[PDB]
């Protein structure tokens, strides 16, 4: 895996057309990864409530959207495989989560970014990155 640069995902995300996707802007995008998983694509975490794991850079779920082979009652809405989410390169990351955000929740669907960035001043996280 990779722990990416701040102002290197910025230019990823901009790469992907994350961009004003649905509204939501690049500062949208990277502040919610830094509170996810500290811009490291190796983050996982395990949920007891449901044995589902969150993986990497923007923590997408086993249960719901990526398979990992060991979560019940699995959907894999995003037809990838969550052990490529661990990976340095984050296309697939970056594409499910277009999908996840096309749902009606939007990037409600990440609870940290409605905490920390919903509502704020979000530009400071792209200010002196070169875009």
């Amino acid at each position: 895996g990779k722990i990416y640069e701040q102002c290197e995902l910025a230019r990823e995300f901009k790469r992907h057309g994350m961009d004003g996707y649905h509204g939501y802007s690049l500062g949208d995008w990277v502040c919610t990864a830094k509170h996810e998983s500290n811009f490291n694509t190796a983050a996982t975490n395990y949920n007891r409530g449901d044995q589902s794991t969150d993986y990497g850079i923007l923590q997408i779920n086993s249960r719901w959207w990526c398979n990992d082979g060991k979560t019940p009652k699995a959907k894999n809405a995003c037809g990838i495989e969550c052990s490529e989410l661990l990976k340095a390169d984050i296309t697939a990351a970056v594409n499910c989560a277009k999908r996840i955000v096309r749902d009606p929740n939007g990037m409600g669907a990440w609870v940290a970014w409605t905490k920390y960035c919903k509502g704020k001043d979000v530009s400071q996280w792209i200010k002196g990155c070169k875009l």
